[PDB]
């Protein structure tokens, strides 16, 4: 019996089920899927691997928490397990996000970033500019029927408002290519002005109130109240399952931003646990899902966009894959080095600081955030 923890719900839950299921008739191997929140997943597997009590796989992390958990040593090297056909058929992007120390950690299976995803019922065609979305969102917002709402103290979902207004993304490159931790690309103007917009989205814009977490807008938007969201593919398959008609567009550019919105680009892939009692058939069992079948699959079932070059051009006329494929080049990969951990926690501390009152001092929220993340990495 080998078990894996997962973050999926839904429609994507579904698809992992089935494939252990699977994998039990082609094997005789038991799969137990486990699910675990998101945000608690990373501290699970990394204080829990080397004690024997973690899951032998994790279907799937984020690409950001490679370095972290490579340096944990909790992460099975998986390229000794895989051909060359199989990593030639690998989007590059995909292929660098799972590599650290020179090393392949994990097999990469979906992209993903955040998008301004329209509800057709209230929105027929995307909003051309960001006066047009405006004054469509505080139209559409009512008694009880919303314009527009997104999980706002989240860092992840804010970047993209940080990249417009001029970080290219978390840490400046270095010398010939590699990231520098030491070089903050979000604080500064860049991040008071970041910060600024974000606030207008409540006390100016009135569009996003108080208690707007990622559930709230989620389930908005399931139920059909909801004009717009900010979010991502992983949301899809609630989104296909209520039956929701919706479009993906680009996130218009916030007034002021120099540059174009662009959003983080995240990587979704399989990692082996290198304390695994079982690596033959865990590896076995992550090698079933990433096939070029079981990524369309689950992309149908869901939304993520495979990072198949194969499987992507089979799907290049399935709409959501041709929404996406016009998002994905405005955006920036995360960063995959262990210094990643340190920023999301004082960075999305300062967004809630800014939005908790008008009278918020951007100014020190964003002097504070980089002291506190100065400090944390040193
Ligand atoms: O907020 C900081 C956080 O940002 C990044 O996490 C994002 C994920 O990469 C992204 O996939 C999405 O996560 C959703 C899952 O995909 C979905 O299956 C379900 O579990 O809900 C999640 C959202 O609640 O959004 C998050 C951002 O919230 C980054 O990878 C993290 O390391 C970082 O901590």
């Amino acid at each position: 019996k080998i078990t894996v923890w997962t973050h999926f719900g839904g429609p994507e839950l579904e698809w992992l089920k089935e494939q252990a299921r699977t994998f039990e008739r082609t094997s005789g191997t038991k799969v137990e899927v486990v699910e675990v929140p998101f945000a608690e997943i990373k501290q699970k597997f990394i204080l829990g691997a080397p004690q024997g009590q973690a899951a032998d796989l994790v279907v799937t992390v984020p690409h950001d928490w490679v370095g972290e958990m490579a340096q944990a040593g909790v992460l099975e090297p998986v390229g000794k397990y895989v051909t060359q056909a199989y990593l030639a058929d690998l989007q590059g992007v995909a292929v660098e996000a799972f590599t650290f120390g020179g090393r392949l950690m994990g097999l990469p299976a979906f992209a993903e970033s955040v998008a301004l995803i329209y509800n057709k019922k209230y929105v027929k065609e995307p909003p051309r500019t960001w006066e047009e979305f405006l004054a469509l969102a505080q139209k559409l917002t009512t008694g009880a029927t919303f314009g527009f709402l997104y999980n706002i103290g989240d860092p992840y979902f804010n970047f993209g408002f940080f990249k417009a207004f001029g970080a290219e993304n978390v840490f400046a490159k270095d010398a010939k290519g590699n990231l520098d931790p030491t070089k903050l690309l979000i604080g500064g103007e860049v991040g008071e002005k970041a910060l600024q917009f974000i606030k207008d989205l409540r006390f100016k814009y009135n569009l996003v109130p108080e208690g707007v977490d990622y559930g709230v807008a989620d389930g908005a938007f399931k139920d059909g109240a909801l004009a717009m969201i900010l979010n991502g593919p992983w949301a899809l398959g609630d989104y296909k399952k209520a039956k929701v008609d919706f479009g993906i567009a680009p996130f218009p550019v916030p007034p002021g931003a120099k540059n174009p919105w662009g959003p983080f680009l995240g990587v979704q892939g399989v990692v082996v646990n290198a304390y695994s009692k079982n690596k033959t058939q865990a590896v076995n069992f992550a090698k079933t899902l990433v096939t070029g079948r079981n990524l369309v699959a689950f992309n149908q079932a869901g939304g993520r966009i495979p990072v198949s070059k194969s499987a992507v051009k089979q799907l290049e006329k399935d709409p959501v894959v041709a929404g996406f494929s016009k998002v994905f080049p405005l955006g920036a990969p995360m960063p995959n080095i262990p210094e990643m951990g340190k920023v999301w926690g004082p960075w999305g501390n300062a967004i809630s600081l800014a939005i908790q009152r008008p009278d918020s001092n951007v100014k020190k929220i964003v002097e504070d955030m980089v002291a506190e993340i100065k400090k944390a990495i040193g």
